[PDB]
């Protein structure tokens, strides 16, 4: 679990969005596994606007942060799950690192701010949904 709080927006994995997220919907994209909802309180986070390919992510299944080198945002095949049919997920970045079900929502950060959130996993792999192109989160 996990979310980004920036301005009057809350960014979460679309597959983990609550009834309240959907009732205050701003934007969602099933192909990116992202959903943004509106908040009444001002958030705590800054979004990175950069091309970093190294950073640190929080891994809830280890209660620890790990450094990673990650690929550029791209269209990657993701196998069927309880939440989605088999499909290509866009704006996804992969890295070698630990992840397991329960870890989605963990934040990936570089020196400039928040880069994205955990969205997929593999055997010794972790995938992150990029948010750096969503310039409207800043306004
Ligand atoms: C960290 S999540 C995770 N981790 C692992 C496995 C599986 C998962 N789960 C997923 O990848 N998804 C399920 C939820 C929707 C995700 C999506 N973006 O389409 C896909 C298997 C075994 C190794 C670890
Ligand atoms: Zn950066």
């Amino acid at each position: 679990s996990g979310a980004i709080y920036v301005g009057n927006y809350r960014v979460v994995n679309r597959h983990l969005a609550t009834h309240n997220d959907w009732a205050n919907l701003v934007w969602e994209d099933s192909s990116r596994d992202l959903l943004v909802s509106s908040t009444t309180a001002q958030g705590c986070d800054t979004i990175a606007r950069c091309d970093c390919q190294t950073g640190v992510y929080y891994c809830s299944s280890r209660r620890k942060h790990y450094p990673v080198s990650f690929s550029k945002p791209s269209l990657i095949f993701v196998e069927a799950s309880e939440y989605y049919p088999a499909r290509y997920q866009s704006h996804l970045m992969l890295a070698v690192g630990h992840s397991e079900p329960g870890d989605c929502g963990g934040i990936l950060r570089c020196q400039h701010g928040v880069v994205g959130i955990v969205s997929t996993g593999g055997n010794g792999l972790v995938g992150f949904a990029d948010v750096r192109d969503l310039l409207w989160l800043d306004e």
